[PDB]
């Protein structure tokens, strides 16, 4: 059995979840760089966005007590959600400086009608029996600190996001203050979510339709570094105000070569998307958590290419990991998602052992899940990557917990609405969430704290490791 204390739950984010009613102004939250690009003509037109819009979403902003209510239902013993940063400071707070009387000057600024909004959710989430889990940023910025379209376009600006040195300064206020405001009903803290994502896909790989879509590796680095250093900064501040467990949510990624005897290649692969980000901020975590959902298999470039800040020797090889057919297969045989991702619950547990050999830290999974609006693979997904857990834990690796991405089909991003992750379904007409039969699955092993009774029933062959 899974330990009693082990969390059993889901996790969400402010923008992919919370709007949902288009004519409401104090929920609609225009101010962040995902709301204006995702609405971007060329975007639209190039197809670079998806066209969905996400005032037109879930509506957690108001559904949020049927939503824990579902949780609950489920089986879930915690949620972790998001807060808006946009919605929190909707103007900047850059004339506000650290020091004596920086908390009372932002919480004259604040807009406390949000700041109350989320406290009665939280709230919600207490009275019901869940642990608040809350992470910091989730991908979006106020507008006040990235102006994507400026940054695209190569046009001067202040408001360069995770660029600017401005950003990291800014972001540790705002968590302070947070932590100031609710360190009596959050359990645990993140600063931020898969910031390598946010500067990989801002400034390497400009192929997804992430901003500010400006190919600068410089700035790639840059950015993850002030990420990092947003970090650090974040946890002694929230640190000031509460004894609760404070870490960071990242997207590791396990790399597997394509030929035997490349191990430099993995090494030089682990280190970029995963150690580089992830030493910076050691000194400052007091769990990690681990957001999985597929590897990658590489192979090494003929000619390497040599950056300001990094070599590049190795490639991503087509047709495994995220590079598979999209609802199709992947090369080795498995199946993959309607997002082209392998199901490949090994490398979660290959990964808990390297992260917690770097580390020595206490690890949660994060986020777990699977495009897969027809319920096909999902529980065989959860089973088999509860599976990887257990195996690593049974080896000695602290994993205190699972959340799987998502509760209910939300805003995937650029690909808008497309590619549905939830244990439930959402109809975006009524604003109503129907639990997938997955869900059920989800709620028997939460329930019974097992996998046991499923483990002998393995038809995609997954749990053979
Ligand atoms: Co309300
Ligand atoms: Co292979």
């Amino acid at each position: 059995m899974f330990p009693k204390s082990f969390m059993f739950g889901a996790s969400l984010s402010g923008f992919q979840f919370e709007m949902g009613n288009p004519n409401d102004i104090k929920e609609l939250d225009t101010q962040t760089d995902w709301f204006v690009w995702v609405r971007d003509l060329e975007n639209l037109l190039n197809g670079i966005v998806s066209g969905d819009l996400p005032e037109n979403g879930a509506w957690y902003w108001r559904n949020y007590e049927k939503i824990h209510q579902l949780a609950v239902d489920f089986g879930m013993d915690t949620l972790r959600i998001g807060i808006e940063w946009s919605r929190i400071f909707p103007t900047s707070t850059k004339e506000i400086p650290f020091g004596e009387g920086m908390l009372e000057k932002l919480d004259e600024i604040a807009n406390k009608e949000a700041v109350e909004h989320y406290r009665k959710m939280m709230e919600d989430m207490k009275a019901k029996g869940l642990k608040v889990f809350v992470n910091l940023n989730h991908f979006t910025l106020p507008l006040w600190i990235h102006d994507p379209f400026a940054v695209r376009k190569g046009k001067p600006t202040d408001k360069l996001g995770w660029v600017s040195d401005d950003t990291p300064k800014e972001f540790a206020k705002y968590a302070e203050y947070i932590a100031w405001k609710f360190s009596d009903i959050v359990d645990y803290w993140s600063s931020m979510n898969e910031p390598h994502v946010v500067a990989q896909l801002g400034y390497f790989q400009i192929m997804a339709g992430f901003p500010p879509n400006y190919f600068n590796p410089e700035w790639y680095i840059k950015s993850l570094k002030n990420q990092a250093l947003a970090h650090n900064l974040a946890y002694d501040a929230i640190k000031k105000h509460t004894d609760k467990p404070v870490g960071v949510i990242y997207s590791f990624t396990w790399f597997d070569t394509l030929k035997p005897n490349d191990e430099e290649i993995f090494e030089n692969a682990m280190w970029l998307a995963n150690w580089n980000y992830m030493d910076q901020v050691k000194d400052k975590i007091d769990y990690i958590g681990v957001n999985y959902y597929t590897r990658s298999v590489i192979d090494k470039l003929p000619t390497p290419v040599n950056f300001k800040d990094f070599e590049l020797n190795w490639y991503t090889v087509r047709g495994y990991g995220y590079a598979c057919p999209e609802g199709g297969f992947a090369l080795s045989g498995r199946p993959a998602s309607e997002f082209g991702w392998e199901i490949y619950p090994e490398g979660l547990y290959y990964l808990l052992k390297a992260i917690y050999e770097r580390y020595n830290k206490p690890l949660i999974v994060t986020e777990n899940g699977i495009a897969d609006e027809k319920d096909k693979y999902r529980s065989q997904v959860i089973i088999s990557h509860l599976y990887a857990v257990e195996k690593a834990m049974n080896e000695g690796v602290d994993v205190r917990g699972y959340l799987h991405w998502s509760i209910i089909d939300n805003y995937e991003w650029a690909k808008g609405y497309s590619k549905r992750f939830g244990l439930a379904y959402t109809d975006l007409e009524k604003k109503t969430y129907i639990p997938r039969p997955s869900m059920y699955v989800f709620r028997e092993i939460a329930r019974t704290r097992s996998i046991d009774q499923f483990k002998g029933y393995d038809p995609y062959n997954l749990m053979k490791f």
